[PDB]
């Protein structure tokens, strides 16, 4: 039933190993799964962009504290949030609070606003020209977003794992990025 | 749609900053939110009453243990539940178990019993004369309960925060209640 | 309404102390409760069987690690999973991952497959002859499964509690099984 939905493309086609959509799956279940997948993909895309920017030597100009702790002095990766040399716990809690405010008020599907598909948070408020695209281009953009999100999920998991296995003696000369 | 419901009164009117009810919000969502708000308000009202009674020097007569630990020897506030001089862990676990029994059996909206609104746990079992009040008086009582609950939420949050910031050097001469 | 459902047997009859099905309880709520009860019963039956087999001196032949840690060297009970002499954390995490894979993909009620009642995971895939039984025998088998599951819930709780109270000085010469 969902073998022709978004995300079922070449070369794998419809790829449902664990069988979430097996049987007479309801549209609500697939909508929930696609919402979770798109949310994870967007978060992972942002996380991968952040690690790429930070690890390349690009840091915000200034100090993260009144104490003078410069932005470009903190480590990259999980060591920047959780560790002995991480950013202050106040900064992490404020970041989490901002993300929670976004979750509750901003990055949500408001019913009866004009949203067209799962993951559309536009809400008739912030539109950059979605209606300019025709249907085929719209589907292509949605598929690109979803697949880049899956790739970012895998990449961010790999980056965190590789950073975490370095103290254990598992230091890998990763391609392109190099040593973490 | 919910701008004329209970709790939207002077001077703020309908106050929905985070936009929980924005858009075509369903009645189920508002009922869930109002249930959570009323439950929190009742819990916080009881918590503030407990704070006032305990901090005023009124303690239960006797001892909380067979070992002879008197009721009036334990501290007030968070130090009475979680701390080195708190009540015995068995007492806290029994309190939590009693509250869970209440949650699962007593303080619940039993369907098909005669409940009139969200937060009405009466269940046609314990009534002190609710039907004696007229509709306007009923609405006034419900609004009083809700607003006192919100005030108690903020007050209990303030009391816990002020108790917790005292060891950090943030001791404030609070009005009325004084030093915690 | 649910006083004649499965699980209401002599001598207790319909036993609903906490009043979970009191009032106009929907079939969905009873179905959820029965699903949870059957799942817990099956898990507890497996846990009791495994703990009895392990405590009887029957262990898998070989070693659980490449390091040579034999199966019959680990303790019995909670000390085998969580403790200073437990199985390796890798083994526990892999067991949890296998159970999660089962939860997600295998031990589930796939809609539109032919399942006849709550707790039926057969899904028209693995059938040993369920249709051979008549209606009364089917009800008897389901009731036996449910009641043995409740008995196993109590038994596994008792086994874990008795194992945990031994270091505290509460060592009980339990009947049949003896000292844990
Ligand atoms: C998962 C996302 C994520 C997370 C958790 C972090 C976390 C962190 N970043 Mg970071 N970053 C990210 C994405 C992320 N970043 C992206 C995508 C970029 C590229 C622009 C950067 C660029 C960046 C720089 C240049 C620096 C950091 C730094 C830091 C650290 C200090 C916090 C700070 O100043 O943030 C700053 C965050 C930003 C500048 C960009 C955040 C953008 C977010 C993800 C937007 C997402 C919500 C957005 C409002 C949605 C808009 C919707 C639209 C319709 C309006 C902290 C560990 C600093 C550091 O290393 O100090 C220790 C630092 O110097 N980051
Ligand atoms: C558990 C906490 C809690 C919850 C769930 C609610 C829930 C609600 N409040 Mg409320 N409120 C609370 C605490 C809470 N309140 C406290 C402590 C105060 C005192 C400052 C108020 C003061 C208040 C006013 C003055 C009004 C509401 C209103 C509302 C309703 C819609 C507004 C909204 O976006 O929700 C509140 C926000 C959240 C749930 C987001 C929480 C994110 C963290 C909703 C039923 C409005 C209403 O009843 O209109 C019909 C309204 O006018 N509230
Ligand atoms: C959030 C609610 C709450 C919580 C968590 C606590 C927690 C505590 N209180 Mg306390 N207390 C509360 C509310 C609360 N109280 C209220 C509202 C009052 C005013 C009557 C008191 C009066 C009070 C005294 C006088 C003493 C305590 C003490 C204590 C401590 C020991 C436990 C004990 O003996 O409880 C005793 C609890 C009570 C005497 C009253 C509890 C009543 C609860 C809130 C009823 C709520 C559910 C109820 C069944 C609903 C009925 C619905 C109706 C339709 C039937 C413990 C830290 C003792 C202490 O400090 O020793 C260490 C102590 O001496 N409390
Ligand atoms: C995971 C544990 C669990 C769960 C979810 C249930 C769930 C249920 N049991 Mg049950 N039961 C259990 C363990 C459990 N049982 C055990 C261990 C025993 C043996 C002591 C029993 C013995 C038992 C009897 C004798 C009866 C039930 C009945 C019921 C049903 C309604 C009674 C009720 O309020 O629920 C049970 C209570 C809770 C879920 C509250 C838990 C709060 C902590 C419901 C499907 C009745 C039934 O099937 O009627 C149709 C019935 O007559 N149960
Ligand atoms: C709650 C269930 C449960 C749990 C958590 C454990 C946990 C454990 N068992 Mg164990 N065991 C169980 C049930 C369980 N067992 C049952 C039911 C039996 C009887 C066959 C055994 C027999 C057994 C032996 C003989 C040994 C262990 C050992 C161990 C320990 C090492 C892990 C291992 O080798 O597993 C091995 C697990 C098994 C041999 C059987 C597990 C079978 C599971 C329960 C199947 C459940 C799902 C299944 C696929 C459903 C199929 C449905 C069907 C339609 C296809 C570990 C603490 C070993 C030990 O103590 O070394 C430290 C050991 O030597 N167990
Ligand atoms: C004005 C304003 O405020 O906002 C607007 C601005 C604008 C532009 C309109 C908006 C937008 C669009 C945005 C932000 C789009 C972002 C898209 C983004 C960020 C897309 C890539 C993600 C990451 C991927 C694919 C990672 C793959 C990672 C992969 C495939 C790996 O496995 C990788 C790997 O590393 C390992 C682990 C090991 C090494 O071998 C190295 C490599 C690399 C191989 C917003 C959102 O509307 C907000
Ligand atoms: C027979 C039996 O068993 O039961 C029946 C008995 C009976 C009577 C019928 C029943 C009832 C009704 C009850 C229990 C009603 C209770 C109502 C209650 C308990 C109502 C106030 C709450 C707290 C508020 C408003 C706090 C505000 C706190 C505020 C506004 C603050 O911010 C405060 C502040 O402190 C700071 C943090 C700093 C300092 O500057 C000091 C102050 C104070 C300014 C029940 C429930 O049906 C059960
Ligand atoms: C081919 C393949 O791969 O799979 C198939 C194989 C097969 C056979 C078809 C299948 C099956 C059926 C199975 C596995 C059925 C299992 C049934 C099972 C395991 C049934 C008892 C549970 C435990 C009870 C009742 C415990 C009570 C415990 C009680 C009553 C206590 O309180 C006890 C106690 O200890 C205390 C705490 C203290 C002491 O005084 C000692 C005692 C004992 C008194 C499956 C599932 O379809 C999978
Ligand atoms: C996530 C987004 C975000 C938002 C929306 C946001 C809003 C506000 C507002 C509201 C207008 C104020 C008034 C405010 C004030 C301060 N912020 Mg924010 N802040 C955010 C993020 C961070 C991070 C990451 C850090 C940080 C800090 C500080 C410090 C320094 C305190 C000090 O130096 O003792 C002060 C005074 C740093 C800190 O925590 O220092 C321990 C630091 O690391 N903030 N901040
Ligand atoms: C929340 C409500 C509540 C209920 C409904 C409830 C019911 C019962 C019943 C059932 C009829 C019994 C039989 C019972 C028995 C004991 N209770 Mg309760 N008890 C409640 C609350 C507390 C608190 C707060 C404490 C406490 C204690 C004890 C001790 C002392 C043990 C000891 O001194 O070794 C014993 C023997 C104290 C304790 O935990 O001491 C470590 C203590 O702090 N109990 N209790
Ligand atoms: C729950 C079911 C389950 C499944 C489905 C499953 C699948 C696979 C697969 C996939 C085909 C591989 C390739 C694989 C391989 C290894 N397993 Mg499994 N394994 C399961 C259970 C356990 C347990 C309980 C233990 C264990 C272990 C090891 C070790 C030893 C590593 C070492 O000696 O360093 C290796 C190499 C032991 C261990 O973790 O040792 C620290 C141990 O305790 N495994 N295992």
């Amino acid at each position: 039933a969902f073998e022709d939905e978004l995300g079922a493309q070449a070369p794998l086609g419809f790829f449902d190993p664990f069988g979430m959509l097996s049987g007479d799956c309801t549209q609500e279940r697939f909508d929930r799964l696609r919402y979770v997948e798109i949310k994870h993909g967007r978060i992972a895309q942002l996380a991968f962009l952040g690690q790429v920017v930070t690890r390349a030597g690009i840091h915000l100009p200034g100090s993260i504290n009144y104490a003078g702790d410069s932005f470009d002095s903190f480590p990259n990766g999980v060591a920047a949030l959780f560790g002995p040399n991480s950013i202050p716990t106040a900064g992490l809690v404020q970041i989490i609070s901002f993300i929670g405010i976004l979750e509750c008020a901003f990055m949500r599907d408001v019913p009866g606003t004009g949203n067209e598909h799962v993951g559309d948070f536009r809400n008739g408020y912030i539109d950059f020209g979605w209606d300019e695209f025709d249907e085929e281009t719209k589907l292509s953009k949605r598929a690109i977003e979803l697949n880049n999100g899956r790739a970012a999920m895998m990449g961010i998991l790999g980056l965190m794992v590789h950073e975490e296995i370095i103290p254990l003696g598992y230091d890998a000369d990763l391609p392109i990025i190099g040593h973490l």
